[PDB]
């Protein structure tokens, strides 16, 4: 487990980490209903010449983390390997829609949520983490 200040971070291995979601939904949970509700990995930052993977999982704040895994797969954040005429890094960013996996995993009714990274391949860092509209 990861606090949301030890961002940036290099990705060398599986970490957790509790998002807060949206302000608006702190007062009404079905604020906004007819918008996505959006997961934002911000500053993923990598060498170019080197293949990057990383799954993201989204589970309830209110699980045990020491008892069984109930992630549920959100999206991936995958880059190729290549080179670029002027930038030997990338500087990027993956959005990935919440609004189906929280009624999915129940909840939407929760002020945050446990975001997960699993690295596959690549050393990466990830600049933040932040749910938005
Ligand atoms: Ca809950």
């Amino acid at each position: 487990v990861v606090a949301g200040t030890e961002f940036p971070i290099s990705l060398g291995s599986k970490i957790s980490t509790v998002v807060k979601r949206p302000k608006q939904k702190k007062r009404s949970k079905k604020a906004k209903e007819d918008e996505e509700e959006i997961l934002v990995i911000e500053g993923i930052e990598f060498d170019r010449d080197v293949a990057v993977k990383f799954d993201v999982y989204v589970n309830d704040v209110d699980d045990l983390p020491s008892g069984p895994d109930k992630t549920e797969f959100a999206g991936s954040f995958v880059s190729v390997p290549h080179s670029h005429k002027h930038k030997k890094k990338m500087n990027t960013i993956l959005r990935l829609g919440l609004t189906d996996l929280l009624e999915e995993i129940e909840a939407e009714d929760d002020d945050s949520v446990v975001v997960t990274l699993v690295p596959k391949f690549g050393a990466v860092k990830i600049g933040g983490i932040k749910i938005e509209f």
